[PDB]
């Protein structure tokens, strides 16, 4: 029994600009080598309109298991509003007692634009001999 132990919350911020390429992408932490995509998809189910395109999970090199993090791509404003929601929730997919943090792996902003250019890569094609 205790009923006499309480703590406070705190925050931090602080970033400087870098790169060109960024996209407002949420990042997961606290995860385990065995965690599934499911935990993330289940958490965001009623709070997003996304799928397993958005939810991605880089593995380790020494193993073929996870690296304790994962990714979610979002719209700019939506990334910067979803984050605050996620500070209060966790999915039922608690493998190995693993609840799910929230953090924000953005960088730069965006603006509206377009592009144009070619996309070709070739050299030659030869794949036989004779004898």
């Amino acid at each position: 029994q205790a009923q006499g132990v309480l703590a406070s919350q705190a925050l931090s911020q602080g970033s400087e600009p870098s790169s060109e390429n960024a996209n407002d992408t949420i990042i997961l932490r606290n995860l385990n080598p065995h965690s599934t995509m499911d935990s993330i998809l289940g958490a965001l189910a009623p709070y997003a309109v996304l799928s397993s395109s958005n939810v991605r999970v880089i593995k380790d090199k020494q193993t073929q298991l996870n690296r304790g993090f994962a990714f979610i791509q979002l719209s700019t404003i939506e990334a910067a509003q979803l984050l605050q929601i996620l500070q209060a929730l966790h999915p039922p997919l608690t493998i190995d007692g693993k609840t799910i943090n929230v953090e924000f792996a953005k960088g730069s902003k965006r603006d509206m634009a377009s592009n144009e250019g070619s996309r070709i890569s070739a050299a030659s094609v030869a794949s036989t001999a004779i004898a």
